[PDB]
DNA sequence: TATTCCGATAGTGA
DNA sequence: GTCACTATCGGAAT
């Protein structure tokens, strides 16, 4: 099944150059279809935990949540900032980049192996091809890793999000269902953010 | 306006080789986007009648209706059969062709100059490109010229027809909204009809 | 809400 | 229900 496509990264990380980190516990791998300039996946290698739904992970597996956050903010932090500088600009400091990165799970992932998204905010990417892509990362469907448990969405409830009008995440401008127009505007927003960020 | 596109044929039929007949009263012209193998338009040149709605023509202009029918069955009859043989097959007799030709108005034409469609039944044509095309010629939206007045549709009432599932005019097979599949089937139906018709 | 391919659907401009 | 262009929307296979 296509839904098991990610299992090869946790089973044989030694085989993939796009696996930019692995140890006995986790794998950090580049998303094959990046939905922002930088888009990485952090995957547990635990044979049981990998098949636990991310909302259940957030609710009842706080040790794993803390462990993943610890990887992101510690041992993988330098690596992630270098990936971001290569994907965006060498001229961007850790401080600028940290405020331009989000980390979270999809509330309804299609792939069955638990994967934590670590990505830049731009959503400027050739692989961003439709409204559902965009909405999945910019609505409550994207469950940020620091969401309090009492604020988690209920499994299966967010279907209707995907039919809503499009709004730019940065400035709030609306685009109805005109995805192509949104796309062009996201480019502009990135150009703007970059100019402002390097200008210090 | 694009809606006045046909007026050139009644104003200056002398200028167009695809005007296959003209006199002081009418013009017979090839449809520029034929929706069957043969698709002709018979147009009154009368400055007033040309802008009368076809349903009003059918209801209250019986002399013009009779005159158009007289052209079709009389002085233009040989011409129409030749067009049909060239468009379909030389091997088809007048008798076979007469049962494979329909004559009628659209209940809601876009073009403003009154035009009577004279066309073969096949609907096999590169210009037949969507469901609305097909439905416009095979439903009550196509008002056959011999429709009794008491059985005419009311102006503006047939909008909903265009959303219905597709059915083959010849054998009744249904295709949902799969237009491409209908198209392929119409080809087959034409091949079948042709084989049967020349086989005397 | 995995991608990709095809095709139906919708709005516009002329 | 003029055409033609663009883009959105929808199902199916993988
Ligand atoms: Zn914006
Ligand atoms: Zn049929």
């Amino acid at each position: 099944s296509f839904r098991d496509n990610l299992k090869v990264y946790i089973e044989s990380p030694e085989s993939y150059k796009n696996v930019i980190y692995y140890d006995d516990d986790v794998v950090l791998v580049r998303d094959m279809f990046p939905k922002s300039k930088m888009h990485l996946l952090l995957m547990t290698r635990d044979p049981h935990l990998t098949h636990v739904h991310p909302l259940e992970i957030m609710m009842k597996h706080r040790s794993l949540v803390e462990k993943l956050v610890s990887y992101v903010q510690g041992d993988l932090s330098g690596l992630i900032f270098d990936e971001a500088r290569n994907c965006l600009s060498q001229q961007l400091t850790n401080e600028a980049l940290a405020n331009y990165i989000k980390v979270g799970f999809h509330a309804g992932p299609s792939m069955n192996n638990l994967h934590l998204h670590i990505m830049t905010l731009d959503h400027v990417s050739p692989s961003l091809k439709n409204s559902a892509h965009y909405i999945s990362f910019t609505s409550p469907f994207f469950v940020k890793i620091d969401t309090p448990t009492s604020n988690l969405p209920t499994r299966g409830t967010l279907t209707s999000l995907f039919q809503e009008d499009l709004k730019c995440w940065r400035c709030g401008e609306t685009f109805g269902r005109h995805f192509t127009k949104l796309k062009a505007h996201l480019q502009e927003e990135y150009d703007d953010w970059l100019d402002k960020s390097v200008s210090m």
